[PDB]
């Protein structure tokens, strides 16, 4: 059968794509950042990877690496580059080392952050990058270098420009998980209020299954492409608060403007809000972090859509009932 | 003038007690975990530290590490071990090889987090070490192989067997300035509620500041020699929380008991609290968190004020006025 090899075998990315591919029948190889293999290694080390390269012989490899310059707070930022940056050079390098220009074909995962400033709405894959983070400057780097190793060398490897994507699985430093961690924990009685910033910030959310789909479709044709990779379909912040927490019978009221917003509870049905009764002001907002930023991230998924025929299945109320029931299951084990 | 070396500078104790030998007239080294001077360095390289002190010629050396395992959440265990234990290993190889065993005098900062299980209360230097995390075994052996080379080298190096020390610069991922960070954005109207433990909890806190004085005069003596650093006084987390309150006129009752208890705010003096009015509650417990656990940890510090004089002299309640007025400045600047 076909054999892959994915980076960053362990973050949400990795894993829906590993579960995605071992169910059609795939040999799986993976490093962190039955059919199934894990092996030691960061992409740091050029001698470590091209070995597990040339055990492995993959037919594809798809080179995730972190998503989000908020991901990566805890590493050096040489660190980060060097994994990040140079470890995509050194698994291009590997492969035409090893002879493998033929048979195996490369994916890289780029961000949205790489638009940083932005100006043009919506975003497409000709819109200009304008990094604003270290973690933004590597991944710079890493699309350039693919897409170089692909023009120069006729090599079989592309780009795929992500936006927002989520999931039960996604890290608890995302707004989105951290909405329906803490409704589900305030429906349990475990905590009491939610903070966020302006909730009127606009967003372009996916679910990374999705995603991860799209990314093997990238490796399924004649010739390499790079695609923007999201849903073209906005929701604000305070949208995705009344859905989370509709998921869970409680009808959300906003009085206030600005940093005086709040949210109170109108009614509740139902019995996973029991630690919640009408006129409890459970979300509000922290002048920390709140800003009126805007000039906003939101792709223009036409090309994929176009060209492969993919578009997102899954929809944002199914992510969300599907995130809050499984931050809901782990808050009744300590009610 | 006198030249010492310490590494961890930049954290709690290093940055104080570069700032009590800078104030003796010290010429000050530094390397990260006027006269002052700052070196790249971790103490995983044995090449770059032996360096370092072939350059200084330290007549003192001062190896503060990481103090908790919470404070070492991040790093692998293998790098904290590399560090923590190798490198005390490093520093005193490297006296040898340099022949300073004569000049140079050895501190090493252990940790009451050695005592583990606990058993016998309070705990002082003749109380045996049960490790409890790969942080403590790595402190272990660091804590012994100072002791090692004291006894087959007679080498001058001393083991402080810190207890709970704090300050405004305590990192926010211990309890104290968690609850002085958490009262402050209260009283402001930033947050609305502190989640504790269980508020029973007796702890034995000193002030960082005292125990860098104690840590030097421990290099001071004629003779090498370990102690335990502590107050040998309990307070509970709940008499603390009663007191940082306190500081911004803030009067607690504390209704129910267990994870059932919750504090309310009785009566409100001052203009520094204006986000808290009289019947609120602002303490409660997170059941995630609460543990009714016995043995406790105390530390006994006779022999530290028998053999050297030493004494705390800065009291718990000028620690938490001095925590609580720098986390209020912080935080009305964004009221």
């Amino acid at each position: 059968s076909k054999v892959a090899l994915i980076t960053g075998v362990t973050g949400q990315d990795g894993s829906y794509l590993a579960e995605f591919l071992l169910e059609k029948g795939y040999e799986v190889h993976g490093i962190k950042r039955p059919k199934f293999h894990l092996h030691y290694g960061d992409l740091s080390d050029t001698s470590n990877l091209t070995r597990i390269l040339r055990e492995v012989q993959p037919d594809e490899v798809y080179n995730l690496g972190a998503m989000s310059h908020v991901a990566v707070s805890f590493e050096s930022p040489e660190y980060t580059a060097d994994v990040d940056a140079m470890g995509t050079l050194r698994l291009l390098e590997a492969i035409r080392f090893l002879g493998l220009e033929k048979k195996t074909r490369f994916y890289q995962a780029s961000t949205s952050e790489l638009y940083g400033l932005v100006q043009e709405i919506p975003q497409k894959e000709t819109t200009p990058f304008y990094p604003r983070s270290p973690y933004a400057v590597a991944k710079l780097y890493a699309y350039w270098i693919t897409v170089n190793y692909r023009e120069s060398y006729g090599m079989y490897a592309c780009n795929g420009i992500l936006f927002n994507h989520e999931s039960p699985r996604r890290g608890e430093t995302f707004v989105t998980r951290k909405i329906t961690r803490a409704i589900a924990n305030i429906a349990q009685g475990l905590e009491s209020c939610l903070y966020l910033g302006n909730m009127d910030s606009l967003r372009d959310w996916g679910h990374a299954k999705d995603y991860v789909k799209m990314q093997w479709m990238m490796l399924q044709q004649e010739q390499p492409e790079d695609f923007v990779i999201a849903t073209g379909v906005q929701y604000s912040v305070r949208q995705f608060v009344e859905m989370a927490a509709a998921q869970l019978g409680i009808k959300l009221r906003f009085e206030g403007t600005g940093v005086e917003e709040k949210g109170i509870v109108v009614s509740v049905t139902g019995h996973d809000a029991p630690g919640v009764k009408p006129g409890d002001v459970i979300i509000a907002v922290d002048p920390r972090y709140f800003r009126p930023a805007e000039e906003t991230l939101l792709g223009d998924p036409t090309k994929a859509h176009e060209k492969l025929g993919w578009k997102p299945e899954i929809t944002l109320r199914e992510m969300v009932s599907e995130m809050v029931a499984n931050d809901l299951e782990a808050a009744k084990k300590h009610s």
